[PDB]
């Protein structure tokens, strides 16, 4: 069967568009986990929002999309074993004095992704004047830009990427990361594929083929 394989429209470095082709870590991955199976596969490029409803109603297979393992998702899907370790970080324009930790947004108008963790993660954890909610996060970083909302926050590598490269000298990492959190790949509650996809994902990270892919990506070894 040709696996439909729903990835979100841009999360970098995992998925993202490269002139007219979409490259990341997640579908370097799972192109590996593919071949090793024998699955053929198209994928789906959709907002992170429609993925798990998506997966609920078995119109994708598989969702791609540094997916953020929760307790209370494993109630609607089912996930891979962990493939990375992650966690949230606060954006802040260059120009920024005011805000020196996560702890200074309590009153502040942050910019978040809609439908991804990062947002309950500010209800439960902050006190904010305004959660602004994009469909993309690139909107998300540009409203900061445009000096609209006080800070952007999202997960941990997606910032510091744009930091280091789109966003060099205009928005810079305020205070430190939280860290803790855990990507899976997403597929439908009992879904036959997720015990093969877990075997050649132990395989790939004992023989060294997930270390070159992260390394690709991430330049040292190791939503």
């Amino acid at each position: 069967k040709e696996l439909v394989v729903g990835t979100d429209t841009s999360f970098m470095p995992f998925e993202f568009k490269q002139g007219d082709k979409y490259v990341g870590f997640d579908l370097d991955l799972w192109a590996e986990i593919a071949k090793g199976a024998g699955w053929t596969y198209k994928i789906q490029p959709m907002d992170f929002a429609g993925l798990i409803p998506a997966l609920q109603t078995q119109n994708i297979d598989v969702a791609l999309s540094g997916m953020t393992i929760k307790e209370e998702r494993r109630k609607a899907i089912d996930f891979s074993d962990p493939y990375y370790d992650s966690g949230l970080a606060a954006m802040v324009q260059a120009n920024n004095t005011t805000i020196k930790s996560i702890d200074d947004l309590n009153g502040k108008v942050i910019a978040a992704k809609t439908g991804t963790a990062t947002i309950d993660w500010i209800k439960a954890h902050l006190k904010p004047k305004e959660i602004r909610q994009f469909p993309n996060i690139d909107q998300a970083y540009l409203a900061l830009e445009a000096g609209r909302v006080d800070a952007a926050m999202h997960d941990t590598p997606n910032v510091l990427f744009f930091v280091n490269n789109e966003g060099k000298g205009r928005v810079k990492v305020a205070g430190a990361p939280v860290s803790g959190d855990k990507y899976g790949i997403g597929f439908p509650k009992g879904s036959p594929l997720v015990a093969k996809v877990n075997a050649e994902l132990a395989r790939m990270k004992a023989d060294g083929r997930y270390a070159k892919i992260y390394k690709k990506w991430f330049g040292s070894e190791p939503q």
